[PDB]
């Protein structure tokens, strides 16, 4: 009995926030929340507790200490096989990891529409608001390693297993609109271009080299979703604070026949935020974990992540009414354009027990689809279909990869196909092949119909000579860039030159710098000058006199690809660092620990130490980190109660706390004597807007901090920061 | 969509300083520098100028932008070959990472004697002291995966492949002298501990979580090498300032058949150095591939990681002699007892040209001795014998590991074995058995002997019985941690206290934290009460009793334990950060530059734009880099020298890079109106030991600031940087 006599050591199995308790396996931390995949999986769980500790093969062992030898000095025998098996499985633990977003963060859920979809598909998912539909969902980086930091720049994935009635649909799409590229025969060249270099293997979890932007530079097609990689978009302040996209035009088929484009969307109902980029850089050093662990502590709390479906829909008639090719995954269709139908929504309520096995085993793939939905001719799109299936063989050893039990469908499946590595599933059938005699032909076809029919694919017309040919339609590079850049604030403008202008200051060609200056000419002059300026580049006269590329489709601007033009800030759910002293006003304590928790926002009390300190009234304090341990880059806001100031005043790490979250735009209030801090960042004695101080935290102190949480950062403050040594 | 007229695509083949040049693969930086194992790769090496681009069945591919499709708009066709091959190659990429040690960065070089050892070893490459061995080297962290950080708080391995002209010997060793744990059983208990837990896969590239710090709680055998890991050998400033180690007793035999037992040592001839904790952790977000990146560029530079090789000697009679059991990998030799003997010189002196290739493929393995070499009844290297064949099987996908280019030796092989996966040599031999009568026995058995033997194991006596049973001489586990803290400077013993009381901050469980303080008391009183203060935790009257373990064989203290107590500094291949002003006093940075070169120190030119600034006199002067994208972190002193001062003085990131600078202990030279910085941090006019300064950068003053830099950090500064705000 090596556990505390206190019982400490376990979990409370019912929501608690962010560090305040141990985090836990989530049939453990959460045995209630099921879903039918979830009670599927029971076949499978492995418990511990009251076990005997034995070989794989069931035999118990006695002493898991020591290896078998001659003399307690000697040589160790062949014989150990207890020894030999321990560290045999050890050896082979490690599986190949994704070639791309190998490292990625998942959970359990389930999905239900609003209502019935039956005029538009047949899918079953989709036919019944009182259909649940369990989920599995991965979000992940697109570069790094499964071992790399979450907080890098980079586009983000997000991949939905459906486990349908008829059959697994995997809807696999992504934080942008966009694609890189338009063929899926450059996909490799692509990504070559991203990843670490072949020579030394550097740079992890970034774009900011050489390879990447030479790439870029001869590569025009790739800037839309360049734009919004160097925006912050490509720096996500969680996962459940972006929006997902399908990617593609694909196709919706009803019962009748009908074909539909449609886009696939996912809409935040935390809202979009963002991180800042010296602030995202740092955190990946701080905590390279900083989203995977959000994620996972926002479900032990019951911030449950909620996403809503929606769809773009386009009808067949219409495919060649718009500036740009529907196929071409370098175009987005602008919502003025064409609006987001509502769909459902999804919510996101346990995590893995074992991450290797859910996780790192699951595989998603787009082809994987169900009678109701269709593919469509976007040449990205159609290499995807072979890729998705092709890349398991190797990464999870063999086509039987969906009997590893997080892909297991929970419709039936049979079939005649036999064998293969790690062969689960024991076939009883007399027969192998169809058509056969000696089982009366089962399992059978099923005609297509409108409900729990087989799937036929639609009957496009297909016309054309075999040709390795982009389309002319597709020729066209610069107009989706720019209406991007008109579309977002003077602010966050600002943080795509900055995102340029850094990467590209890390390109050591410079004549590949002066190419991506060049291109940015084509998409808006103040864009590029601005760039430009940041690199010691001097814009040419042509440069200066190139035309800019057509509005799309009359459109000047479309606000929706902004994340800030129109507010949607949710405070659930995010945190406030407070700064204690040794003797804290414990009157603005219950004011603002209880002002937050009636929004659903944490906290974490930090110090100079960990333990306790006493409130002037006698209160202990539990600490959670000391100020070194929990920096302000993972907060949204700091607040310092009034007290004995003098304690903290001169601390090097509370005044730094103060200056990093100041840089990086973050609200901060002030209560009593923590006023005196003002002179660390420099405020006025009137104050400033970002700033709340009074002389307690009482009143409207605590309703101001909320205000400025929901308005997420104070974009007013950048000019003040430009100065400002942190 | 070609290189530039100018030329500047492509890197000198001229060894040149770090950022000089983009860097290149070994073959075409430095083709020139040739070894025998280099050279045998040839036949694999494959170029690229002036060949068409081909499918791998080497057919030409006319168009590698598009997919076939049926008109270029429609669909893709399975009869696309072209992609099909480029997409399955590209779906197959990843092979499993390493289980432990996943991180690492490699290079080849040569080894050779400094005179024979024939009297204590008949191994060849140690005969000769003109005999050249080539070596390939990996050097990695140990718990994080291949896409970690590499300026984690972790061990680091240093894997030596000697390419002998009698097999391949691997000395496959740590940088420092011992391991966690006493018995290869517990291996995966251990390293499990260590690694992200299992349920969340968090934290990547960390101790400090609650398992580990659990199972060193519960395992008091481990504290050796925590004390180690938590000291500041857990953060090196580079590859080539850190100390390796054998880990374990080997034995060394003479052609005699005297048998004398060894361990392994590597002293580097750069010195040893190694970083801060807060610059260590900032520096793995600012470059997670800083060690990667510095050990490239160092040997681009011809600046190659040099290493002594040197042995602890121990006759057969003495084996028992000391207060420890020679065969316990947690104890130390301390070399007061038994001085490390000088035995030879590595030189790395090129870099790989394919990362994936040589690096990510090399197999390094303990077992893999040649005669004249032969181990001992170490538990733990006992067992890492079975693990280190066992792995590949997987890893590098089956038994043939050893045709990979990158591991074949050098000396001839010829035997019995056939087939395999990928199997590549095609075996001509009649016969595949022996023995054989139709191929007269060839190849045949060797005798053993002085030279060119077979090989045969020293003839040790044993005697016991079959147990799983722990030496009772290894049960004792706190007198060498207290030998490691009692031999520790000052500034060493107060790092070593803040990195466990930063770890343990980071145990969620209280309990756990709490236990790790009372093994704290059982080795030293002073340490356990300054972790324990940190912590909020107070020691009880029994913990305050606890007599302190007993000296090791009389030792109070052995100052080869220390990284700084004895000086060894070296300043060739450091960097200094130079930050720039728009009118730069060229007789000042003529005078630093020529300084710097004279004693092999690079300099990078800062500024707050790319570009290009103008000296006083004209000279044009390219940036480097921005004061934000080369931050202080990345190099060893900076020094901003006179002339346009008001241009930065107000700059925050210029004010910046000087404050994070102060705080991490590194030297500051300031010339004329540079002085201004001094206020940013806090320097009374009478000046301050390790702040250099005056009118202008002279002799006097670059000589001042390079004694500083080969003190390598400005140790009395500690008790001033409490204070700042950085
Ligand atoms: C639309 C969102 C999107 C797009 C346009 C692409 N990826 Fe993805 N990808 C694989 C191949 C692949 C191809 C061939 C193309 C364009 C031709 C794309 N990608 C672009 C893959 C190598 O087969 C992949 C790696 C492992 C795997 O199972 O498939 C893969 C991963 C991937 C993920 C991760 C899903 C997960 O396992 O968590 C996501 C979200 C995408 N791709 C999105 C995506
Ligand atoms: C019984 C298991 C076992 C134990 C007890 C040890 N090792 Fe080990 N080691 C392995 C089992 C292993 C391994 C699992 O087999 C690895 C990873 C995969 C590989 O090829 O070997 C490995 C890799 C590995 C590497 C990386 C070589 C490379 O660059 O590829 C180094 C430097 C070490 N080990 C060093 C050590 C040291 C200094 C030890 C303490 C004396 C030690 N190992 C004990
Ligand atoms: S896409
Ligand atoms: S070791």
């Amino acid at each position: 009995s090596l556990a505390p006599e206190d019982g400490s050591h376990r979990p409370a199995a019912e929501p608690t926030p962010p560090g305040a308790q141990p985090t836990a396996p989530g049939s453990l931390k959460a045995p209630d929340t099921r879903n039918e995949k979830l009670n599927s999986l029971e076949d499978v769980r492995k418990g511990s507790e009251n076990y005997a500790l034995t070989t794989n093969q069931g035999v118990r062992i006695a002493d898991d200490q020591n290896s078998l030898r001659a003399g307690s000095r000697g040589p160790t025998l062949l014989e150990d096989f207890i020894l030999r098996e321990k560290i045999t499985h050890f050896d082979h633990e490690r599986i190949p990891e994704r070639i791309v977003h190998a490292r990625g963060s998942a959970a359990h859920g389930y999905f239900q529409p609003y209502k019935s979809l039956s005029d538009i598909t047949k899918a079953d998912f989709l036919s019944d608001p009182n259909k649940i539909t369990p989920v599995f969902v991965r979000f992940s980086t697109v570069q790094g390693g499964a071992g790399s930091a979450d907080t890098v720049r980079d586009i983000r994935g997000f991949a939905t297993k459906f486990y349908t009635e008829e059959g697994i649909f995997d809807l696999v799409g992504n934080n942008t609109p966009i694609f890189f590229i338009q063929d899926a025969h450059k996909f490799p060249d692509f990504v070559h271009a991203v990843k670490p270099e072949p020579h030394w293997a550097i740079p992890q979890g970034q774009s900011a080299h050489d390879t990447f932007w030479d790439y870029v530079s001869l590569q025009p097609e790739t800037l839309h979703n360049v734009m919004w990689a160097m925006s912050d978009r490509g720096i996500p302040r969680s996962y459940r604070t972006m929006e997902g996209f399908g990617c593609h035009t694909f196709r919706l088929i009803n019962a009748e026949g009908k074909a539909t484009f449609v886009r696939f969307h996912w809409k935040p109902l935390a809202g979009k935020a963002s991180l800042v980029w010296d602030e995202a850089q740092k955190l990946t050093g701080r905590d390279p974990d900083f989203h995977r662990r959000e994620l996972w502590e926002a479900i032990e709390a019951g911030d449950f992540p909620e996403y809503e479906l929606g769809f773009q829909l386009i009808p067949e008639e219409d495919e060649f009414k718009f500036d740009f090719d529907l196929l071409d995954p370098t175009k987005l269709i602008p919502e003025e354009l064409v609006p987001v139908q509502r769909v459902g929504k999804m919510v996101l309520n346990r995590n893995p027990d074992n991450f290797f096995a859910e996780n790192e085993q699951a595989a998603f793939h787009p082809g994987h689809i169900v009678p109701g939905l269709d593919f469509t001719n976007d040449p990205l799109l159609q290499g995807r279909l072979f890729s998705y299936t092709d890349t398991q063989i190797s990464r999870l050893g063999g086509p039987n990869f969906h009997e590893i039990p997080i892909n297991r469908p929970t419709a039936p499946y049979h079939n005649f196909q036999r064998d293969g590595m790690h062969r689960m599933g024991i076939d009883t059938n007399p027969a192998n092949y169809e058509p056969n005699s000696i089982n009366d032909n089962w399992p059978r076809e099923t005609p297509p119909g409108p409900k729990r029919g087989g799937f036929e694919s639609y009957q496009e017309r297909v016309e054309g000579n075999k040709v390795r040919e982009r389309s002319p339609s597709f020729g066209e590079y610069y107009s989706h860039p720019r209406l991007f850049w008109l579309s977002q604030t003077p602010f966050e403008q600002r943080h795509i030159v900055d995102g340029f202008s850094f990467e590209l200051s890390k390109v050591v060609r410079p004549y590949i710098r002066e190419r991506v200056v060049d291109q940015l000419a084509h998409i808006d002059l103040t864009l590029a000058q601005a760039v430009a300026k940041n690199l010691g580049i001097e814009l040419t006269d042509d440069q200066l006199n190139i035309t800019p590329p057509p509005d799309v489709n009359g459109l000047k601007k479309d606000p929706s690809l902004s994340l800030y033009a129109i507010p949607d800030g949710d405070v659930k759910g995010r945190v406030v660092a407070i700064l204690l002293n040794d003797e804290v006003r414990s009157a603005d304590l219950l004011a603002i620990l209880k002002a937050l928790k009636a929004k659903g926002v944490h906290a974490k009390l930090l110090y100079s130490r960990m333990g306790e300190v006493t409130a002037d009234d006698g209160t202990v304090l539990p600490i959670a980190a000391t100020f070194a341990g929990a920096p302000s880059l993972t907060v949204d806001a700091v607040i310092v109660p009034a007290g004995n100031i003098a304690d903290i005043a001169d601390n090097g790490d509370a005044n730094y706390y103060l200056m990093e979250a100041y840089k990086h735009l973050k609200p901060i209030a002030l209560a009593g004597d923590a006023r005196k801090f003002k002179a660390t960042i420099k405020i006025a004695d009137q104050g400033e807007e970002g700033i709340v101080e009074a002389d307690s935290a009482d009143g409207s102190f605590m309703d101001e901090l909320l205000t400025l949480m929901a308005a997420h950062r104070v974009w007013s403050r950048i000019p003040k920061i430009d100065k400002i040594p942190a």
